[PDB]
């Protein structure tokens, strides 16, 4: 399983494409240094939000290679959620940054 | 380029899980084969729609085979519109199954 827009029913948003706006934060700041569970990019709701956070590994990325995984996840057609491995041709367990709905901002 | 979620932007605007309501269909009815550009599954609104039809190729495919690429997009979590290749280990360029908007119904 690699690219793939895989994420919560409360993805399912028609409209806002939320992937875009994600997008623009990360590659408006590829200074940060994206860490495991660190939400550095999102969209919040009421009480909730849509975040983007490296997950399935303890290993950190670069703000550029986050903008890049991002952009990897507009250009797939990924309107809210989703996932890019950080491994290229690896699956998505052996690391990832995703994009899904959190229960909190 | 592999099963992806791409499509018009009027994919995003349309509401609810469409993909599945499509997938519904092709899977309920898997006895029809599915020529190039015959749109065998859709969901209309008015004066539009989101159909699925083969394209990128000259063959045609089973129902059989349609329920399963259909379900392949369900489950890469395309809400609405995406394409999946209909031969091992290509490139959509070699034919794929697409559920893309449509200016009629």
């Amino acid at each position: 399983l690699g690219i793939n827009c895989r994420g919560s029913s409360q993805c399912g948003l028609s409209g806002g494409n939320l992937m875009v706006r994600i997008r623009d934060q990360a590659c408006g700041n590829q200074g940060q240094t994206w860490c495991p569970g660190e939400r550095r990019a999102k969209v919040c709701g009421t009480g909730n939000s849509i975040s983007a956070y490296v997950q399935s590994t303890n290993n950190c990325i670069s703000g550029t290679e986050a903008c890049r995984h991002l952009t990897n996840l507009v250009n797939h057609g990924c309107r809210v959620c989703g996932s890019d491995p950080l491994y290229a041709g690896n699956d998505v367990s052996r690391g990832q940054l995703t994009v899904n709905y959190v229960n909190s901002c």
